[PDB]
């Protein structure tokens, strides 16, 4: 059956009620974003080198200091539990057996601390959106902080959700048994209700100021916007356009992420997200510069297909075709991953 992540997500287009489906599947507007996250991927070409002796390959590195068994991570994807039952607790556990870390979703349907006591050993990182109620941000963070997840990727490019048509055509909302467990398009009116427009990089200083967990702005595109993410002390940058959800028209995060590592001069580590779904892919995001990748929608169709075992399959899926990519490339481990691997 299923033998690539391509195949997973047309097996969850089989299985999925169309609203769920259309929901994870969606970006914004006309979608051009969407499709050139993928296509731009194709256009970044392999020179790979031969004879390097690739009998050992080591797949490991580290994301802010903490290792991992692959540059593969699992991005924050709202609310697992419409995909399958287990949600956000399967993704956890898959993710400490493949020996790599979770994002979790501030929009999760599992809480904070449901997710961690299902995954203590697994690295677990906290994706943050700064709600109008401080209180609410500050008492996620200090949960997150208690119960040993390891970062922060505060959410910068959601001062509004972006428009997704098929959402408004569904009006999409959560099925009945569910809840975000931490506190037209339903969603879009959620964030409307919830979420602050109004921040600026003075409430990245006041984020900034609340903890001592590294901090990783996510959803940077501007070299200039890396460069003040460096200034506020800020511990990385994710390059991503947020499945290409947000603002259509955008360029792929592929595209970008050149320009980010130029400017932020080794400061800080910079990951992607936005079209990973090959291992070339991410050998491509390493050899530009990234020092990992993180991975959205791949997840959810992974649980589609079988919970806690459908996303440790694609997790192994891209991990086995990267080790694959590395070695056909004369890559030993992920540090002689060179920027002469790839052009455009
Ligand atoms: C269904 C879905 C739900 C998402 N929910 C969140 C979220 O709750 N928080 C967030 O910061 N980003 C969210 N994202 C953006 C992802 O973190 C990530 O940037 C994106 O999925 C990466 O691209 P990919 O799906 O092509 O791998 C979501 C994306 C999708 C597809």
């Amino acid at each position: 059956r299923l033998i690539c992540i391509n195949d997973y997500e047309q097996h969850a287009k089989s299985v999925l009620p169309k609203s769920i489906y259309d929901y994870y599947r969606s970006g914004a507007n006309d979608e051009e974003t969407l499709a050139d996250n993928i296509a731009a991927f194709s256009r970044w070409k392999l020179y790979p080198r031969m004879l390097r002796n690739v009998a050992e390959t080591d797949l490991s590195t580290s994301v802010l200091g903490q290792r991992v068994s692959m540059p593969i991570c699992v991005g924050a994807t709202a609310m697992q539990r419409m995909a399958h039952v287990d949600g956000e607790l399967a993704t956890v556990r898959a993710c400490q057996s493949l020996g790599t870390g979770m994002m979790l979703s501030s929009w999760a349907t599992s809480s904070i601390e449901e997710v961690a006591e299902a995954g203590p050993e697994a690295l677990r990182w906290l994706q943050l959106y700064i709600y109008k109620d401080r209180e609410v941000t500050k008492k996620l963070v200090r949960q997150a902080e208690k119960m040993g997840y390891k970062a922060i990727f505060v959410t910068v490019d959601t001062p509004y959700l972006g428009n997704r048509l098929d959402d408004v055509r569904n009006r999409f909302k959560l099925p009945p048994q569910l809840r975000m467990k931490n506190f037209d398009s339903g969603l879009a009116a959620y964030v409307a209700k919830a979420i602050d427009p109004s921040i600026s990089w003075e409430d990245i200083k006041w984020l900034r100021r609340l903890t001592s967990l590294p901090i990783v702005a996510k959803g940077i595109l501007r070299g200039d916007d890396a460069r003040e993410a460096v200034k506020h002390g800020l511990n990385g940058i994710l390059v991503s356009n947020h499945g290409a959800r947000q603002l259509d028209g955008v360029p792929a995060t592929i595209d970008v992420l050149p320009e980010i590592v130029e400017a932020v001069e080794g400061k800080v580590e910079v990951f992607l997200d936005g079209g990973v779904r090959k291992g070339t892919d991410v050998l491509k995001a390493l050899a530009l510069g990234a020092k990992a990748v993180f991975v959205g929608r791949p997840i959810v169709w992974g649980l589609a297909f079988q919970g806690e075992k459908g996303v440790q399959d694609v997790l192994e899926i891209l991990k086995e075709e990267f080790r694959l990519a590395m070695a056909l490339s004369g890559c030993q481990n992920v540090k002689v991953i060179d920027k002469t691997l790839v052009r455009k």
